[PDB]
């Protein structure tokens, strides 16, 4: 499986910092604001272009759940939320998940 | 109301490249990569960080639906999207909506 199938698992080391029947969070190891942390649903999808019309309430949901992290965290001044699919979007692991970054400004372009 | 909810109401110009019975999208009048277009939904929602449970649906359909239209605009090789929070986040527009970003590699970090 994936590294964030492993994170599910228990099996690679990760600090959850919110946790419920269908996803979970924790800060990624490369953080690019001082606040970065991702939200990726318990189901597997190897990438957004494959997932189903069925799931769209799973992906309402990491945002939902990015939301209110981001509250927990502090980040009252805004955010911005990421999903990065295929090559040119820069995926790197191919288990769909969500970015949420604060902290700082954020800059346009978005990369 | 807002520069998006002037567009749902036919008020201010936009070329529409899909619609439903809850979104539409257009291209960004200042595209910042070969393909850059937005999805936004119907009902108004000033931000996410003040979206409710109930809306998970409709913020995965933008999703579903930015997925459907990247693959009508031929984003075989990946995308990224992008939801812009706050003053950090960079919002410009009041009225929630979804990036889609392709047809270049983009960088890291995303802003
Ligand atoms: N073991 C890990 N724990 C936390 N974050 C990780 C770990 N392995 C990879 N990441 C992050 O997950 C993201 C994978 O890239 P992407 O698929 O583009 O979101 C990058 O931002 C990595 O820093
Ligand atoms: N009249 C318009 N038609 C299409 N895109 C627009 C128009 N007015 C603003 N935009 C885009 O909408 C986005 C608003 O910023 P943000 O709220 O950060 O997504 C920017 O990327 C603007 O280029």
């Amino acid at each position: 499986d994936t590294i964030f199938g492993k994170i599910i698992r228990k099996e690679i080391p990760a600090k959850i910092i919110f946790e419920d029947d269908r996803c979970l969070a924790f800060h990624d190891i490369s953080p690019q604001a001082p606040t970065h942390f991702l939200v990726i649903p318990k189901k597997h999808i190897s990438q957004i272009s494959v997932a189903e019309d069925d799931d769209e309430s799973l992906l309402g949901h990491l945002m939902i759940v990015g939301k209110k992290c981001a509250a927990d965290l502090g980040l009252n001044k805004g955010y911005r939320m990421v999903v990065n699919e295929g090559s040119d979007g820069g995926q790197s692991v191919y288990h769909v998940h969500l970015h949420v970054l604060g902290g700082r400004q954020m800059h346009w372009p978005p990369g």
